[PDB]
């Protein structure tokens, strides 16, 4: 059973009690039901939490469902909008349904289980555009850091591209390039910052957590994605240090150089929590995989040169 | 009125499936053909043989449950989802939920039906069919293409890389052939590495050496740009080409030259020997990228070879 956000926009608060009741029969999943009784506050729900499915009253005191719809602007999402109509007005449900609802019952006639199946409907489609949406932007990145490989021997721009480019993807905070020295220190090659994160560049902190273990987990390598520094259960060593440079959420890659731990590629989320996706987690392997490509490539044409 | 959408009721009532047809009357939107059959083993055989575009299907058959003939029904490997709605009898909901995990992609209640429900139905299902196998594919390529990453990071032999891209693409594509053409240094040619399937006569072992194309006619394959015949016929070429690719059955031809620094070193070429084919965005769009993934290759091979 995971958890779903329903909001129900409806001015009945009977029927809303009622579609409140019909949820809970569910065993598939566990529903935070949000209510709103006018459009406007709907409105307002629908922009603070971003719910998984929204049903929603064609008539509303404030708002007809047509209206509603075209009030709302939404990376490129869909809407999880199920259009509920009183018994003769189906001529609104299609016109609706090329709104972007993604489905519509009729009030009198709406039993438990056929709202469950619209509910789950109108998340699956949605998640399958949201999917298909993240496969196309993560194949530009993939094919952009492939282009600059055949481009080009220099580091300096595979990785500032590589950077850029996943911050871009991902909307997060941070992403930067860390490089291990020779006596396992590390220091901060690349980065690309939104100002919501204290900075690392330049100002060097130093961990012992490298020079002592060389990261052999990182060599065969381990990932680590943190979700919640403050839920994921790390020590408090780990936990406190992270709060001072305002780490929220962390995502680690490791970049391998022949049998060696080159660097890390790693991603920051400052502000809040962020459950990283397989997808992404999957992106960056691959990228990693290609930096790989280049760090061999670049020191092919340092050794051709000495020759 | 121009018929758009193939529809197949399966239904050993032959009232029920006049009124649905007319139900689909009511959209202007689309022109319904309707294949009718009552029985499970007819309607298979419609199916297998006609490739209608959606199916309402009778959970309850004279010979076959609804159940049993979704397991019979096979897709075929470029669009491997079934457009089926089941059609039950209200409180047999239960029925139609394990049919959606069996592939349906939808159902709905037999008294319940109205034609703008039937229709956005029957909508529903083309397009997330149309949505499934979008992303179907675009999990394909992007293991296609992630696959051959890894073995140029592994520094594996460049004839298996190129091994592998000439059969995984082919098999990505359902094409008669692909294959990797290698030019010589009098600008002549040779292929390297085939993958041929049926409808097919191979070209490997009796390679004809051409003309000079490379130097003038090849200005486009030093620059980059690309040949995509649909119809070796109508694509307006010469009676040399046309006639040459013709001695190899080629019917459709797209090829996609491959770059060492920013010197033509070959051609990535797929065939169709069957049938003409209009080459799509995606399809193009992997071979460029795996061209360019290639030319990584070579360079990896090129860089050890001083060394
Ligand atoms: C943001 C700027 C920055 C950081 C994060 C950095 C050090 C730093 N320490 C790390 C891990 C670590 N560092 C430590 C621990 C310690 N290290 C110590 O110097 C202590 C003795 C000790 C506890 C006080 C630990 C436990 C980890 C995580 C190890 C693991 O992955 O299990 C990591 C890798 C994982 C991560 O990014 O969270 C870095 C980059 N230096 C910097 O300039
Ligand atoms: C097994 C398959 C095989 C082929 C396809 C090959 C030759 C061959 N000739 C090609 C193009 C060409 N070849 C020719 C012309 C000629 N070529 C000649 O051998 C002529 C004597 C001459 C006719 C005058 C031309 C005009 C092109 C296309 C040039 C262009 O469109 O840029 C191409 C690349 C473009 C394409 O195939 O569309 C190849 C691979 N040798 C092979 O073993
Ligand atoms: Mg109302
Ligand atoms: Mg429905
Ligand atoms: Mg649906
Ligand atoms: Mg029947």
């Amino acid at each position: 059973q995971t958890s779903r956000v329903l909001l129900i926009i409806d001015d009945s608060p009977e029927d809303r009690e009622l579609y409140r009741r019909y949820l809970l029969r569910d065993r598939d999943h566990s529903y935070t039901v949000l209510e709103a009784g006018l459009g406007r506050r709907g409105l307002e729900l629908w922009q603070q939490h971003h719910p998984d499915a929204v049903l929603l009253d064609y008539r509303l005191p404030d708002l007809d469902g047509l209206e509603f719809l075209a009030k709302l602007q939404p990376q490129q999402p869909y809407l999880p909008v199920i259009m509920i109509t009183g018994q003769g007005n189906e001529a609104i449900a299609v016109q609706a349904m090329k709104a972007g609802a993604q489905d519509y019952l009729v009030k009198e006639q709406i039993t438990p289980e056929e709202l469950h199946l619209a509910v789950n409907g109108a998340i699956e489609t949605v998640h399958l555009r949201t999917q298909l949406h993240q496969r196309i932007e993560r194949e530009r990145v993939v094919s952009q850091i492939t282009q600059k490989i055949h481009q080009t021997l220099d580091l300096e721009e595979i990785l500032q591209t590589t950077v850029t480019e996943v911050r871009q993807f991902l909307q997060a905070d941070r992403v930067f390039v860390y490089r291990f020295q020779p006596d396992f220190s590390g220091i901060v090659v690349l980065e690309s910052v939104g100002d919501n994160c204290v900075p690392v560049i330049d100002a060097q902190v130093e961990d012992q957590y490298f020079v002592e273990t060389r990261g052999e987990d990182y060599r065969q390598g381990r990932i680590q994605a943190v979700a919640d520094i403050y839920t994921a259960g790390l020590t408090e060593c780990h936990v406190n240090l992270l709060a001072q440079f305002h780490i929220r959420a962390n995502l680690v890659v490791p970049i391998l150089h022949a049998d060696a731990l080159w660097g890390l590629l790693v991603v920051n989320q400052c502000s809040a929590p962020r459950q990283w996706q397989p997808l992404e987690i999957d992106l960056l392997k691959e990228l990693a995989t290609q930096l790989g490509i280049a760090l061999q490539q670049a020191e092919l044409y340092q050794q051709a040169l000495e020759h």
